[PDB]
């Protein structure tokens, strides 16, 4: 089955950030074909630790933006929602809806996504267990849902840190297609991440068995009006894509049926 | 004063909760030194399954607590899931609740606190103690003056909380906490351990405890294996008053 | 019941340290009649993170020092044992011998300390589940001991963390005597001890119920050879004690039945 | 080369060792990229009853390892529960391996150290990956210069391990890292999770592999829920190999 490779910036910074992000995301779908690649960005950060931080330029703005992106280069799209009534306005550029960590198990934000007749994507939340996501996917194909992802983000390991068990991936296969999340990962709430950990933990993903990563990418990290420490660095996506593309063909054919 | 929160988990309906409404009423005449808070939820909007019983809704929900508060007197408090929910339920409740999974949530946050009324944060399961100061600023910014946090257990493996005690004297610093009883001790419940622990609470120092109760909990359609039999109520509100007295001599100023 | 109240330096340092501590618990071994006390030292430190970290004197020299306390002062006596050799001396002047967190499932220490005849107390493996205690008293009844304690002293939460689940005292409770341990509990394994934090957890440990605490003491603990960050100093020792003498009794009524 | 530590739980018997030696050593002669060690423990000091199966005695033990060094021409491994065991098992043991819940035992590390022999300390289910820096300086200090830690997996909840692979790459700056394959699963373990862990360790960049095997997983003595089918064997040798060829391009420096 063709692998699905989910990047962009964290969030929308601007239309023209989108844009440069896209190009080089377009470059890479024509070299790498037997990918299926998915644009991601969040129109808005609704539940970072300050309220002093980034959230962004608000819906309208984000979905316009991200229409643009579509739109100019030909590239599916998904984003994440945090209220009900955000699904049926994202649903019109989206391709693949987006249910953030914290609100994995909120009935109604997974029955608004799920009737949009798009694609839904929930990000694991860090207090759920592997076999817990068996009701989280029943909830959706129960809201009409016929493509539905989980995506592993890692898990409260102790305070602000997170463990990745790796279990997670063939548990969660059960039900849904499986994420790999390389970049939340690593990340440590309310730390202040750990960049050195993001390329062996991908390495990891994809020898286990996945149906896909999930990336975020930014010309410039540091930069970042969001995950600076977690975000990867646009130039070095070629390669982390080419180099799980390796490691899953060899390792292939040792997956579990399941 | 020292707070109770206490109430049947879910609406199940007006009846159940003008029922524990004279309960609560009764001690609240019995115990002078204690400000009782009437609570109740109008929705259980993150039921494990779509299959698990939710509620009447807002209205219903809204219209039941309003004949608790004038049938008795009763200060209330509900918690809301969505932005849009914080004003409609402002009407009635004093304390807005914020849920353990959204208190991360900016908007709703901001959405309780523009309504005035007092805010209570659940302190989610993978929130660090010290984390909880970023909540409190939010609420702050938001207009909110009353704020306060309650320990609930966190995440520890797979299935399981754990109420690490530390977060009482954290917490304190920026903000009045509450232990609740009655969610610490649930399995993501050995109901054994809720009347040792909450007792833990007070030795360490609290500024109140919330309990859900039900006239019978195993009938209950949510928390059935959590939620403290009525008549118990006032067994435990005496034993946390008689330890907090003796208690309270050390407890650790700010 | 009379509580037990298991109280010293954590290394024997000196025996004129010894001394000194030991003057003062028997001092308040008078004045809290309803208490029964343990003076409590280690002859060696056999678990140090570092090889550069104080170890002690050795055995021999720990015994004839913890041998003068309990003739000096009439006070009753534990240290811990490391290997099995260990006890048949160790027992000739400690009357409850102390296992070790880490070896609290290596079975000939445990068979070892039981043959004796003395009492002993196994501290909780950070790694071990209240309820896999239950094993860990059928080894010791096996192997002949009559008085068995189980000591509360923290799980592994994260990394250098340790968080205490008090719902493992009424657990433990089933099978044996339990004992708080109020300086172990609240140190970060490998982090360099929150001793703010000792107090407050102490409280809690008697409001739930234990039939005993364990409290390292020293003089100077700023001074000390082995967790200065957790010991408590002796000057604050008479206090703690009538605290939770007081709030034991306060709470007393309500303990559950086993 | 790549590292193969392998062999039955429990010495069962000499029977026993000798016939997964005759696999092992096969497997030795069909794989030369790799260094085959032949596993098995002369005693069981920490099993959680004291009604299980222990073992044989140590001497009974030492005997057999003897045996299938001699027979086969394979290194030996084998580990020490206290410091007086550690020289009559070097006469036997090309690694001495210091169990899980004594990797923190200095003395036990000494005497390890002390025979000459190369030194395996499986890393404690309560240690940071970090905290191993002082495990190998301790050893080092001791004398020995052949140090290997191994991973097998880190408390998480109770009766739970989770791998927490972020350790390969942090304890590869001080020591040889090996990935126990079997009691990295084991519940203090579902089987099924076995090689796809395996396959992680290798994308991830290890030393070797240690996996205990046995003709018959469900008859044996010990860890018989996570003990792997000899016969299951070479299959997950050529893919781990298969995995390392390529992803090892991959590998970070130190
Ligand atoms: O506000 P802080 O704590 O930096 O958090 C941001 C990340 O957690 C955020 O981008 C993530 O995708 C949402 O949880
Ligand atoms: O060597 P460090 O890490 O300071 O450890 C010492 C304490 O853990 C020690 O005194 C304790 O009683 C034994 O584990």
């Amino acid at each position: 089955e063709k692998f699905l490779v989910i990047a962009g910036p964290c969030a929308i910074e601007s239309e023209e950030l989108l844009l440069k992000v896209g190009e080089e995301i377009k470059r890479l779908s024509e070299k790498f074909k037997e990918v299926e690649f998915v644009f991601k960005s969040s129109f808005d950060k609704a539940n970072r630790s300050s309220i002093h931080s980034f959230r962004g330029h608000g819906l309208e703005y984000g979905v316009k933006a991200l229409r643009k992106v579509k739109e100019e280069f030909g590239l599916k799209i998904t984003t994440d929602i945090h209220e009900s009534w955000q699904a049926e306005p994202v649903a019109e550029v989206a391709d693949i809806i987006q249910i953030p960590a914290f609100l994995c198990r909120q009935t109604d934000l997974l029955l608004a996504a799920a009737k949009t007749g798009r694609a839904v994507n929930v990000k694991k939340g860090q207090f759920l267990a592997p076999w817990d996501t068996k009701n989280v996917v029943e909830k959706l194909k129960f809201g009409g849902a016929k493509e539905i992802y989980l995506t592993e983000r890692g898990t409260t390991f102790g305070y602000n840190n997170l463990v990745v068990d790796f279990r997670s991936l063939p548990i969660m296969k059960q039900w849904a297609k499986v994420i790999y999340d390389a970049t939340h990962s690593v990340q440590l709430p309310g730390g202040l991440g750990m960049r050195e950990f993001i390329f062996p933990l991908i390495r990891a993903a994809v020898a286990v068995g996945c149906d896909g990563v999930f990336m975020e990418t930014h010309p410039e990290p540091e930069k970042a009006l969001s995950d600076a420490s977690t975000q990867l660095p646009l130039s070095q996506l070629e390669g982390i894509i080419e180099a799980i593309l390796e490691i899953r063909e060899v390792a292939s054919k040792y997956y579990e049926t399941i």
